[PDB]
């Protein structure tokens, strides 16, 4: 019944085998709350290494993939490859894919369709730019983004919605608990009106954007914040405190 | 003095561990002309695997990278990571990066400056689209693209220029020997007037676009075609025949 608390650790473009080995070793040894679903997004070049070294009970997420299993797409990786090395997650639509690398909603949606059909779980990311927030269209944008994802999700049981407002990522400027709750509440409302009651109640909507061990307790306690997408802090020992946000 | 014949196999988004493992075993065992510098561009998720399994006499290229060693760039890998798993090459400015994923000359130029500064060798790709070819601006375009690379190259000893017209990639419609010679000749001329004689005479300009065991011999025998960037056929046993184009 109650949604399992979920924290994903997006390492982004960071680390080598030495430092990621140390990061994993610390994680493998830490007292983690059994309640928490943990997944680590490793750089593609280290995904295989990450899955070998990480405890099986911690999942491994690719930081992106493409929308068919193979083809002339130099630089891309496909879900089949991600499954091939034993990872079971991909992060899709991350703020950086949309706004640094120009990945459209149509492309993200296709990626979501493909990854789910290949048996991966997806952390689908959404979020509005600061200018969109002050223009008043936060809802309009995240809903549009959520819909483009939702149009390609038959089974929500393996999707985690991740709300990361662009102006909070890497900035040390996180949503207050109140702000995150507000947007999460509205997304869950979206799911309830556009998909189903069950999917709204069962789907995890995690908060990303400058989450730390110091601010995570209070973000986690909000009714509709089901966990965290963590970037900068996911490279640090305080990722453990974040996994343990509730406890 | 004479430029070493160079063949790069760009596997693009293809393979799993079983099948690349078979591709590598075949390649490792093949009678290859000692004359030929061979490099294999593996998918990023398989880079470490490819370097382990491939003979050290064959080089390994990443299919892309980004322009700083580390940071908030979800989905990206850096030269430091590529070096870290023991690969010495990156393919940059591939047709697919430019025309499927929208990578610009400015960005590709930054990637080249970084990769070279980090001590990777670079296979820098250039090429006009069909519509640009019939507009009669092939020269203008490849020159522009070559310049954007050249502005970020202090030491050409680790660069290979790759001319791959978009209409020739994967189409079974390659440049005739005559067509590639013509463009190659003009690129070499550019290098002479814009960089130096020595750089013009020493820099490999390889041709890409539908190179097969059947057509490679006659392309290789052209005065200014120094080798090949091979996609489709690089996944096949005839990659060996292409490595052996000259003999």
């Amino acid at each position: 019944a109650p949604r399992k608390f979920f924290v994903g650790g997006n390492w982004k473009m960071n680390g080598d085998k030495k430092s990621l080995g140390e990061l994993i070793h610390t994680l493998n040894g830490a007292k983690l709350s059994a309640d928490t679903e943990v997944v680590c997004g490793a750089p593609s070049i280290y995904l295989d290494f990450a899955r070998q070294k990480l405890d099986a009970k911690i999942g491994v997420a690719a930081q992106n993939c493409y929308k068919v299993p193979k083809g002339a797409f130099t630089g891309e990786i496909s879900p089949a490859m991600i499954k091939d090395i034993g990872a079971a997650w991909v992060i899709l639509g991350h703020s950086e894919r949309r706004h640094v690398f120009g990945e459209s909603d149509e492309l993200i949606g296709q990626k979501v369709a493909h990854a789910l059909a290949e048996g991966l779980g997806v952390i689908a990311c959404i979020g509005e730019k600061l200018d969109e927030r002050e223009a008043g269209i936060t809802e309009k944008v995240v809903f549009e983004q959520t819909k483009a994802i939702a149009d390609n999700v038959k089974d929500w049981s393996k999707v985690v919605l991740a709300y990361e407002p662009v102006w909070a990522i890497g900035t040390g400027n996180p949503n207050t608990p109140q702000q995150a709750q507000e947007v999460h509440e509205k997304l869950r409302g979206w799911l309830k009106s556009h998909v189903s009651d069950a999917v709204a109640q069962s789907t995890r909507i995690i908060y990303g954007g400058s989450v730390t061990g110091g601010n995570c307790k209070e973000l986690a306690s909000q009714h509709d914040v089901d966990g965290f997408l963590v970037g900068g802090a996911s490279l640090k020992p305080e990722f453990v405190d974040i996994i343990n946000a509730k406890h």
